[PDB]
């Protein structure tokens, strides 16, 4: 095989992988790091580890530090992959960011060129850049801060953003993204947002982060 080891799911694409679920990429190479991750191999060519879905309510995103650090859920269903891995991963490397959307019939995406994610000495600090896609450039407003939850709060606020909205997000004060927001709730900023396609009072069906290697958008 080309990646014996595959570090993410574009070098099990590489290798040959086609179908979309769960498969043990190995961060940096390192037989010793397996880590278990659903790969999307069909949405905008393929190779995307998700790191985030939403899709039906059953999993709860009102989650402290530690749990966001380490991850949590079905990650065949609603999950959180982990701040941990996030870092680790896109200190591999180029990454890009893709986030998918849908709706009621209707979808909308975004892509950032530029996505990184510092360790938790930068409280996992958010490097987002390069935008395109039609769901509207919301994440511009988060780029460079750190991630915040209930129990630790390093928002741009006087207030805790997240103990507010119930939630965690590299909130500033405090969002236009709130994919880890509360389920089908329509209240003012409390639902899975993404400002500039739905607004502030509609909580979206569907919604995935995923991210994989700049570069390979150009192979
Ligand atoms: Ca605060």
């Amino acid at each position: 095989l080309l990646y014996p080891f595959p570090k993410d799911c574009s070098q099990a694409m590489l290798n040959g992988d086609t179908t979309s679920g769960l498969y043990t990429i190995y961060l940096n190479g390192d037989k010793a790091e397996a880590l278990e991750v659903f790969c999307d191999m069909t949405s905008d060519g393929g190779g995307w580890i998700v790191f985030l879905r939403r899709k039906n309510g059953r999993e709860n995103f009102y989650q402290n530090w530690k749990a966001y650090a380490a991850g949590f859920g079905d990650r065949r269903e609603e999950f959180w992959l982990g701040l941990d891995n996030l870092n680790k991963i896109t200190a591999q490397g180029q990454y890009e960011l893709r986030v998918d959307l849908r709706d009621h019939g209707e979808t909308a995406f975004a892509v950032y060129d530029k996505f990184s994610v510092g360790d938790a000495k930068t409280r996992y600090k958010l490097k987002v850049e390069g935008y395109s896609g039609t769901a509207g450039d919301s994440m511009a407003y988060h780029n460079g801060r750190s991630f915040s939850t209930f129990d630790k709060d390093t928002d741009s606020a006087i207030t805790n953003c997240a103990l507010s909205h119930k939630g965690a997000f590299w909130y500033r004060n405090c969002h236009r993204v709130n994919l880890m927001g509360r389920y089908g709730d329509n209240n003012h900023h409390q639902g899975v947002n993404w400002f500039h396609w739905k607004g502030h009072e509609h909580s979206i069906q569907f919604a995935e982060m995923k991210l994989r290697p700049s570069n390979f958008r150009n192979l």
